C-alpha cells in the first residue's frame, strides 16, 4: 500500500495472508470456512493466516490454517486479468472472534465516488520497493466509469473497477495482491492490477465482486 497508514493491530478483522514460506498476497474471509481473493494469487499448499498484524512477528492471536482447495474463477484470464477472482476453502473452519471476521459480499455494486477502504502488506513505495511488517490502509475512492476507462484506455472490462487518486501518490501495490477493498462495510473488490503503483492517472484497477457473487456463493455450495 503506497501512502497509505498503519491500520492498527486487527482493525480490519477479515484481512487474511495468504503463506507460502512467506505472504504473498491478501485474502478477505468470507466465513468461517471460506476467503476471497484474486486468481492470480494461486498456487499449491497455500497456508492462510487470520488475525494478523504484523506478519513478521507471531504475536500470538494468529490461526495459520492450510487451504484444503483454491479455486480461480473458470474464466480467469492470465494476461488482462480479467476475471481475477479466487475462492480457498479452508482445511479447517477458523474460530471467529474480533480479531478474526469475515466481511459480507455486496448484494449490489458501488457506485463512483463510494470511499472504501483498501489494506495489505505489500510495497509501500511507488519507486523501488519497501515493505511493511504491519498491516496497512488506504481510504480511496471508486473512481467514475469514464475516469476509469481514460486511465486504462481498452483496458477495463465490466468485471473491474478502478479506485484510488488519479493524481497518484496514494495507491495499493504488488504485495497487496488478493486483498479487500471494502466499501460500507461489504467487499466490492480484490486488489487485481495496474500500471505502477501511485502514478498519476494510473490507479488500482479491482475486481468487481458484484458481478461474482452468484458464483461465489455456487461454488462455496458445491465444494
Amino acid at each position: 500500500i503506497v501512502g497509505g497508514y498503519t491500520c492498527g493491530a486487527n482493525t480490519v478483522p477479515y484481512q487474511v495472508s495468504l503463506n507460502s514460506g512467506y505472504h504473498f498476497c491478501g485474502g478477505s474471509l468470507i466465513n468461517s470456512q471460506w476467503v476471497v481473493s484474486a486468481a492470480h494469487c494461486y498456487k499449491s499448499g497455500i497456508q492462510v493466516r487470520l488475525g494478523e498484524d504484523n506478519i513478521n512477528v507471531v504475536e500470538g492471536n494468529e490461526q495459520f490454517i492450510s487451504a484444503s482447495k483454491s479455486i480461480v474463477h473458470p474464466s480467469y484470464n492470465s494476461n488482462t486479468l480479467n476475471n481475477d477472482i479466487m475462492l480457498i476453502k479452508l482445511k479447517s473452519a477458523a474460530s471467529l472472534n474480533s480479531r478474526v471476521a469475515s466481511i459480507s459480499l455486496p448484494t449490489s455494486c458501488a457506485s463512483a465516488g463510494t470511499q472504501c477502504l483498501i489494506s495489505g502488506w505489500g510495497n509501500t513505495k511507488s519507486s523501488g520497493t519497501s515493505y511493511p511488517d504491519v498491516l496497512k490502509c488506504l481510504k480511496a475512492p471508486i473512481l467514475s466509469d469514464s475516469s476509469c476507462k481514460s486511465a486504462y484506455p481498452g483496458q477495463i472490462t465490466s468485471n473491474m473497477f478502478c479506485a484510488g487518486y488519479l493524481e497518484g501518490g496514494k495507491d495499493s501495490c504488488q504485495g497487496d495482491s488478493g486483498g479487500p477493498v471494502v466499501c460500507s462495510g461489504k467487499l466490492q473488490g480484490i486488489v487485481s492490477w495496474g500500471s505502477g503503483c501511485a502514478q498519476k492517472n494510473k490507479p488500482g484497477v479491482y475486481t468487481k465482486v458484484c458481478n461474482y457473487v452468484s458464483w461465489i456463493k455456487q461454488t462455496i455450495a458445491s465444494n
